[PDB]
């Protein structure tokens, strides 16, 4: 898996977004980034890989009244179904600014 | 935790982010948004909560050498610590584009 760094170049890191030029299969190239964000995670101060992220196998997301984070996602079985969420669980008004707790 | 909603107003979500307009201690409003894509996963169809970022608890993040991605980040005991990750492990040039696998 991986090996990206072995066909792209120009490659940095900023926050938590990697971006690097690399070589379609044509030839040519092709700049893009990636947020780790959601595939990287903190445990106990060392950077370990995490599960993929939500959008990838989450479709149509929308926001169901006043805090309700709706959408259509895959199951393990590869079938969408209708799933939702509670924002108001863990996201908070911290002085204006929206923040999880 | 959380709530939020009580406190703002014109919250909408595009992707897997949240924007919404709060009310400030002080009086007067802020509008700010969240990544909700290291917070939430998607468990088998279903949107369930998940810990916090990589960003929130680590800082100077840095790209080393060619794939490695190298920054300081807190232990359970509130304290930084070098660490570091190989992105080659799980980042892919899938045809000119980076892609998680």
């Amino acid at each position: 898996l991986g090996k990206f760094s072995q066909t792209c170049y120009n490659s940095a890191i900023q926050g938590s977004v990697l971006t690097s030029t690399c070589e379609r299969t044509n030839g040519g190239y092709n700049t893009s980034s990636i947020d780790l964000n959601s595939v990287i995670e903190n445990v106990d101060g060392s950077l370990k890989w995490q599960p993929s992220n939500f959008i990838e196998t989450c479709r149509n997301t929308q926001l169901a009244g006043s805090s309700e984070l709706a959408a259509e996602c895959k199951t393990r079985a590869q079938q969408f179904v209708s799933t939702k969420i509670n924002l108001d669980d863990h996201i908070a008004n911290i002085d204006g600014t929206l923040k999880y707790e």
